[PDB]
């Protein structure tokens, strides 16, 4: 199996900071259930970047919560990530639905 194409591209604003502030990451989602999370916009054919973040949702399910902000991702499922992300936070709340709906698309292939 390797024809997963990217179902949806968007910043995501996760934490990252001695205080409580949240940074955009732009984040892409793939039709395998699983969406990485790059500090900014690489795509050099010559030097081709590695994922920084990386985010699978294959498994058990996240929640919309609007905590600490409105329109944000929880998920409670830690299996062999580098990085600990228990919720993120999305650019508008248009965008949080986008994210909503492919992970039920998806789901549906992914089974």
């Amino acid at each position: 199996m390797n024809e997963v194409s990217v179902i949806k591209e968007g910043w995501l604003h996760k934490r990252g900071e001695y205080i409580k502030t949240w940074r955009p990451r732009y984040f892409l989602l793939k039709s395998d259930g699983s969406f990485i999370g790059y500090k900014e916009r690489p795509e050099a054919p010559d030097q081709t970047l590695p994922p920084l973040n990386n985010f699978s949702v294959a498994e058990c399910q996240l929640m919309k919560t609007e905590r600490p902000r409105p329109n944000t991702f929880v998920i409670r499922c830690l299996q062999w990530t580098t990085v600990i992300e228990r919720t993120f936070h999305v650019d508008s709340p248009d965008e949080r639905e986008e994210w909503m709906r492919a992970i039920q698309m998806v789901a549906n292939s992914l089974k």
